[PDB]
Formats: C-alpha cells, structure tokens, sequence
C-alpha cells in the first residue's frame, strides 16, 4: 500500500537536543552492562539561568549498539516528558561519539535498590506501601507507552530507576518499537529470556500484550525484593517446555494475593486474556484505596 502511518521514531534526528560536548564534564562511571556505559556529568546552559546541573550521560565503546542508542534517544524525543519515564535532557551527536544525556536519578536502579533494602524491610525503611507504590508508579509509565503506541520489550526491574521522591522512571529504551502501522513487530541481539512472552520466543513477536507479561515477571522482582525470575532454572530446552506447558512462577513472599492475580493473568499463554496497562492501573488504584 502507498499510504503509511509515519513512524516519528524513523524520522531524522531533531537538532533541537543537541548539546556543546565541551559543556560537559564527565564524572565517575554510574554503570556498566547492556548498552554501553552511563557516567554522571555536568552539564552548563541547559538552565534559563545558565546554571550547571547534574546529568547521566549514556555513551558506547569504540554495530547494533551504535544503532540502539541512536534509536533510544529518538523514541525519548518522541515519547515527551513522563513523570514515569526517564526524561531526555540532550545528545551529542556531532564532532565525537555519541552521547544520550538524561536526568539523573540518585537512588539507581529498582532491582539493586531493593536487594539493599531487603534486609531492612518491614523512616528510610521499605515496606508493603512503597511496593504497592513502585507497581502502580511502573504500571502508570508503561500505560504512557502504550498510549504511543509505543512497546519497551525489555521492562524489568533492572531497567526501573529510582529517583528522589521514591519516583520510579523507566529507562534504557534500546530494544523499544513504535508499532502503529502493523499490529505485531518481528524481530530478527541478546535478549531477556526469563522476562519475554512465549509468543515472543518462539515466534519472536511482540505486542502491548508481550509488555504485559514482562511487567508481569517485573511484579514477581518487585514483590520478592529482587529474587531472580525461575531461581536457580538455567535457560535450557526444559525451560522453554514448562513454559510452553504453562508452568508459572509461584507467588512471591510478600505479595499481597489481589497482586499475584494480576501476575497470573500477564502470564496467560493467550495474548488476548492478559490485561491492558491501562486495566492494571485501575485495579492498583483500587488496592491501594483499600487501607
Ligand atoms: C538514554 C538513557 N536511557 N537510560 C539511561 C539511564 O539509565 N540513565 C540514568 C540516570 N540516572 C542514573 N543514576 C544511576 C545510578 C545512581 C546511583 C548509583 C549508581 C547508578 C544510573 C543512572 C542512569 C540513559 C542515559
């Protein structure tokens, strides 16, 4: 057909981000792992008062990477400013490698943050509130993506950031798709195993109902205080099988059972009987007014 959806993640990258890499001072090494590197940095005149401000600055070593990063600062420039999302503060493009710089969130990544705080659990204390809390916060920015039609492919807690406020922001956005023209993306790098849908793996396509049941997994971190998904499961043909056989993950220690409900159906073998981002933030909402 002649006629398309335009994809704003195709188009060419908006100048209007870039940034003077010489405004940039570069800081200690904040983490390393997937894609690149991000390093805390500096930043001058991103203030109308032409302040310095702390920034996360995410960069590759000296090609797919080349590409995700290119890709995950146009779906950033696409996407807009979310509460729940990590926002997109500039890039530097010209004149060096690439450079993706973003607000920075002090306390780090969801999945490490609740392996400290484990111990701890039950004033800087966790308990079952802020749980609730970081589901709803996670539900609510991936109800955004959803409305852009727009799909993560990787949500996990590793890729959940916790920023002042106990405010969660989604990030690294280096495997997200823009689906508006066709209703499944096919793909053909590394992936996440343990957190994809089985349509996904089997016959690698992905939906808003393969986001769904990645939150799902998401839910089981969460609610076990950043336990592994399928502990002590390599990822083998008899993994593949119980999944495709229907075999789930049983409900975390502390997850309240209303909430392992919601596991369950984002781990419904049928795309179609999981539940929209969207139904989840609802019945979230109603949890959370009962107390
Ligand atoms: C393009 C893009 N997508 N996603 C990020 C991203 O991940 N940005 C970003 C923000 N703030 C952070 N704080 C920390 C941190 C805090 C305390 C201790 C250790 C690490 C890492 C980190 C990363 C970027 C950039």
């Amino acid at each position: 057909n002649n006629y398309s959806y335009i994809d704003p993640t195709q188009l060419p990258y908006d100048h209007k981000w870039e940034f003077p890499r010489n405004r940039l001072s570069f800081g200690k090494t904040l983490g390393a792992g997937a894609f690149g590197k991000v390093v805390e940095a500096t930043a001058q005149g991103l203030i109308k008062s032409d302040a310095a401000m702390t920034v996360a600055v995410k960069m590759l070593k000296p090609s797919t990477e080349r590409e995700a990063l290119m890709s995950e600062l146009k779906v950033l420039s696409y996407l807009g400013n979310h509460e729940n999302i990590v926002n997109l503060l500039g890039a530097c493009t010209h004149g060096g490698p690439t450079l993706v710089i973003t607000e920075y969130c002090c306390y780090g990544d969801l999945l490490n943050f609740l392996r400290r705080k484990r111990d701890s659990f039950h004033e800087n204390a966790l308990d079952l509130e802020d749980l609730l809390s970081f589901s709803y916060q996670v539900a609510k920015g991936m109800a955004f993506l959803a409305s852009k039609n727009c799909i993560h492919r990787d949500l996990a807690a590793r890729n959940i950031l916790l920023t002042h406020g106990r405010i969660t922001k989604i990030c690294d956005f280096g495997l997200a798709r823009v689906i508006k023209n066709d209703s499944n993306y096919v793909d053909k790098a590394r992936l996440p195993v343990k957190w994809m849908a089985p349509e996904s793996i089997f016959n690698s396509v992905y939906t808003f109902e393969s986001d769904v049941w990645s939150y799902g997994i998401f839910l089981w971190e969460l609610f076990s205080l950043g336990s592994s998904p399928y502990p002590g499961m390599p990822v083998d043909s008899k993994f593949y099988k119980m999944i495709k056989e229907g075999f789930r993950m049983s409900s975390p220690e502390h997850a309240p059972a209303e909430m392992y409900d919601i596991m369950k159906t984002c781990w419904d073998a049928d795309p179609d009987k999981r539940p929209t981002f969207k139904q989840i933030v609802q019945d979230i909402e109603k949890q959370i007014s009962e107390s």
